């Protein structure tokens, strides 16, 4: 039942939740791995307060060893998903006064890690 093709690829990388934005702008992610990682399509799970969204990715770029990403929500002013970081184009600046919480899943639905901010004043 072939609708589409397929093709084997590891569509992951060793990469870690670096520091969510103050302000509630943007999710900083890093990848620390030996080799070249190939994104492929992840699914990033942004939790807050109440309810939550997930934004996923595209194949369009491969994290380098020590390359961050930055996923500015929406309202950031810069050029919309580069060459260089990404804009979540499906949700606005949240705002972490609510300790936001971001759960990265691999493309697959599978979990690699999980962090939040911490309760600190402003």
């Amino acid at each position: 039942m072939g609708h589409h093709h397929h093709h084997h690829s590891h569509m992951t990388g060793n990469v870690c939740i670096e520091e969510i934005d103050v302000d509630g702008k943007f999710i900083r992610l890093k990848n620390t791995s030996e080799q070249d990682q190939p994104m492929g399509g992840w699914e990033m799970i942004r939790k807050i307060g109440d309810t939550s969204v997930s934004y996923k990715y595209t194949s369009r770029y491969v994290l380098k060893a020590g390359q961050t990403v930055t996923i500015w929500a929406a309202n950031a002013g810069v050029t919309a998903s580069p060459p260089t970081d990404l804009i979540w184009k499906n949700q606005n600046s949240w705002g972490t006064g609510e300790d936001v919480k971001v759960i990265l899943k691999n493309s697959q639905g599978e979990e690699v890690a999980q962090r939040s901010t911490v309760f600190k004043t402003t």
